[PDB]
């Protein structure tokens, strides 16, 4: 659904005459608390590494 | 319908309280192959002229 102050990602299909499947609205703000990691961590007491 | 990566031309009417009749979505890329000429050519073996 539409969120205030959000950007949109439009998902399309070409079935073989394309259609729009859905519109994903992303509402977000910047900072450190939430991180989009590629996967869950396992056996991890401290997520950070280097 | 909506096309991915397309521009829109909105067609409106004022009937005498206006309405939008339709939205035309244009999906295109640049180059030489397809040309929007004003009309068909007749008796033409070579479309180009100068
Ligand atoms: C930032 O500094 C902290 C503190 O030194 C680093 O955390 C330390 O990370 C090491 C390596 O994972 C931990 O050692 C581990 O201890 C556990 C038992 O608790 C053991 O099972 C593992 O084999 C390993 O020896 C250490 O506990 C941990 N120290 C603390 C107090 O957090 C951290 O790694 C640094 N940041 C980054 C980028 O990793
Ligand atoms: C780019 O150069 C080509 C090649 O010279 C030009 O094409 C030539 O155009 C002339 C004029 O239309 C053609 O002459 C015509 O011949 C037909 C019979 O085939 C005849 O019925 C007409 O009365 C006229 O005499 C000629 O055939 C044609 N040559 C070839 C091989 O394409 C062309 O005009 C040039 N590009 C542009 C911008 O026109």
């Amino acid at each position: 659904s539409l969120l205030a102050s959000a950007c949109t990602i439009d998902l399309f299909g070409y079935p073989e005459s394309g259609v729009k499947f859905t519109s994903l609205y992303f509402q977000f703000t910047k900072g450190e608390l939430i991180t989009g990691t590629p996967k869950p961590f396992e056996g991890v007491t401290d997520v950070s590494f280097m």
